[PDB]
């Protein structure tokens, strides 16, 4: 794979939404309401080994704390899923 820093756009946005909106029909941390995504966001690329999918590393403000939400997306389908959701964890 390979990492880069994507910006904080509605799309970035959006997936923090999605992570929260996941976590909430998980129930791990009973029910959070959705911030900001902050800086630093990064994606990764990873190959079939030809682009497979991408993931998402995210630090999501959702209830006044901060957590790592970790997306996968399959780059033929389009699906994402949360793979992690992690924290409250400090500020990056």
């Amino acid at each position: 794979g390979e990492w880069e820093i994507i910006d904080i756009g509605p799309f970035t946005q959006n997936l923090g939404k999605f992570a929260v909106d996941e976590e909430n029909k998980i129930g791990k941390y009973g029910r959070l309401t959705f911030n900001k995504v902050i800086r630093p966001s990064m994606k990764k690329t990873i190959y079939e080994n030809e682009i497979k999918g991408y993931e998402y590393q995210l630090y999501v403000r959702a209830s006044d704390k901060l957590f790592r939400a970790d997306i996968s997306e399959d780059y033929k389908t389009r699906g994402r899923k949360l793979l992690r959701f992690n924290g409250p964890v400090p500020p990056p």
